[PDB]
């Protein structure tokens, strides 16, 4: 049984050239890229996006950082919510495990790289929310065989 | 001191075609290749490899996703044994350490690209199983001054 | 606020031509080049550097192993000092984490390829002892906005 994860690399991983590496992390582990758009993040999809932060006094900074190029992502595999999140490591990157994104590329909490769902509920939601429906691609991967039980 | 470990690249990591990808990981921390070999796993030579799951409900379909081609090595080096298990990290891939192998390439203890042995006495009776002895070569690497105290 | 630590890579990796591969984990967080010196380290210097270790029973033979071609280095970042030491991993390589420096490279304590400070003050001391101040190099990295809070 696979699930769907909502990824979103950041403005800072645009703007560094890092989105190949990335994307082959999470593309090693054979998780299947369901749905990928480019697209520059507005404050009204970013308040909605970070809905659970509405009246913190950090919201308005977090939102102008985020209003930028963003690649939104939808990747497929086992478990992928918690691994992806895992793989993310820590909100802040010097509290992050080594061989984790935000340990290996950044230094503070407030450029660190990349967003991903923290639970099956966020992960439909802010699915929903980045893409229409027919924005996600359904297709197997020839190596399943060598990648699942 | 220097031992000696039994590594085997299981089918998945032949069709997924990071075997030289597995191979530099161990070279990168100036290990020994005493022996390699491609071969193709059988029932029989699997029944006596994983002899101590005999007669478990498990045992038919780990054997089913071992008949395969698999790459036979032997590694040395200072706590290799140990160690190349740390480097492989957990059974389960959702359970391993970011920075292992199969953490880094799988998602399901399935199919989770390699095995290596988990004692002294395990690496004797797997390299005994799956290699003659005319296939473990002794040589010297002349980086040693540099990788050993 | 970014700090400033001395990171040497040592002769054994200088000698398996890794000095590359070094550098770049360190540019990947963002950190800066201020200062950069391909020397030879012999025992007077050496004495003064590991000070803190006299009458150690290591001692003579550490100052043998580090008499050799050195790459002696400052690095800039947030919290560089104690996440540098994170990078690197423990003294021992074989205690070390999975995807630090010393788990990835080494095998043993007296050839783990890297020192860096273990401290502000003893930063302070290293980079005073290695560099002149003519030696350390200030500009600003065009990526900053995207490193930095
Ligand atoms: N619950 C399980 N479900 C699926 N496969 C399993 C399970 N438990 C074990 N396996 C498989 O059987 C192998 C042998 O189990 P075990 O020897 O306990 O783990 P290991 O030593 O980490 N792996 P191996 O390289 O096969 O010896 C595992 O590596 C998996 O490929
Ligand atoms: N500067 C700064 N930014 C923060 C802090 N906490 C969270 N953020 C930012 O806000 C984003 C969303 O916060 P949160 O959902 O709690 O963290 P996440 O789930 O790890 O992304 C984080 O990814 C950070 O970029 C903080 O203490 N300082
Ligand atoms: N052979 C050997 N070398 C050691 C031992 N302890 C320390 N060293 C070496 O001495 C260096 C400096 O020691 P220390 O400052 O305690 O370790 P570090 O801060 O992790 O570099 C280490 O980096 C090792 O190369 C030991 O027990 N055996
Ligand atoms: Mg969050
Ligand atoms: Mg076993
Ligand atoms: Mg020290």
């Amino acid at each position: 049984h696979v699930e769907q994860t909502y990824l979103m690399i950041k403005p800072d991983g645009i703007q560094r050239q890092v989105v190949g590496e990335i994307i082959s992390r999470f593309e090693k582990r054979g998780y299947r890229i369901a749905a990928m758009k480019l697209t520059i993040a507005t404050p009204a999809i970013l308040e909605e996006h970070y809905a659970e932060h509405k009246g913190k006094p950090f919201l308005p900074g977090l939102i102008e950082k985020m209003t930028g190029p963003v690649l939104c992502m939808v990747f497929e595999g086992v478990d992928v919510i918690a691994q992806a999140r895992k793989m993310m490591g820590s909100t802040r990157p010097g509290e992050a495990a080594p061989g984790t994104i935000r340990a290996d590329f950044c230094q503070q909490a407030g450029r660190n790289l990349i967003h991903g769902s923290d639970s099956a509920e966020s992960a439909k939601r802010e699915i929903s929310l980045w893409f229409k429906p027919e924005e996600i691609q359904s297709y197997k991967l020839a190596l399943s065989d060598y990648i699942f039980e």
